């Protein structure tokens, strides 16, 4: 399945991912496709901040959702 | 399965691949070769550009298939 | 099953694991949360250090488990 | 089963693997270990530069055999 992540000035960055991929691997995708490491990304869906060790499933996204990304500032 | 990955000046990488691998697994081959992370790669097969979450056989990929790989730069 | 990961000023690294996850594994998730690679992290339970080829079980080591963390120099 | 990476001053790096780990596999963890990333590793046993696609069976690299670590240089 496909999902959507957005920056904040809208960019968008498409996903394949499964229901059982974790927060984590997402990242690892994001990673993959514009060189952003996992530890500078917080991930949003429907408000809420995304815990790196649960499922995509864990937060009902299911496909053409779209997650949000900000990053994690030092300190 | 062996593939290989040539540049624009005609400089080859050999890969050993299965038809279900991704074309990120790909990339990330090509990264374990030459230090090139998936993100700043490009891969394209008879014209077509390739996709990370997709696999070579869906592409119809077959042995000593020649993929090409051009840079993907800032915005 | 969650553990924590302890750095010497107390601060704190929450992880998500298995018992089966290598020591390795559990550096990967480090530095998937603080960018720190897997080489330069020791990582020391009960006054003991981790081998990384080694699982948590191995060690014995369940949920709500501390972990210390400490850095690797070179030479 | 555990086999031993030396650099050509006889420094010695331990790992444990699988017969049916790749040449990759075994450059990974040795990032793992000190940080050199693979595309900079060569292995090398029994004379032989090793490809990163085999497993250590293909080339009957057993228990207690040691590979010799040098670097790729850029050309």
């Amino acid at each position: 399945m496909q999902i959507f992540v957005k920056t904040l000035t809208g960019k968008t960055i498409t996903l394949e991912v499964e229901p059982s991929d974790t927060i984590e691997n997402v990242k690892a995708k994001i990673q993959d496709k514009e060189g952003i490491p996992p530890d500078q990304q917080r991930l949003i869906f429907a408000g809420k901040q995304l815990e790196d060790g649960r499922t995509l499933s864990d937060y009902n996204i299911q496909k053409e959702s779209t997650l949000h990304l900000v990053l994690r500032l030092r300190g």
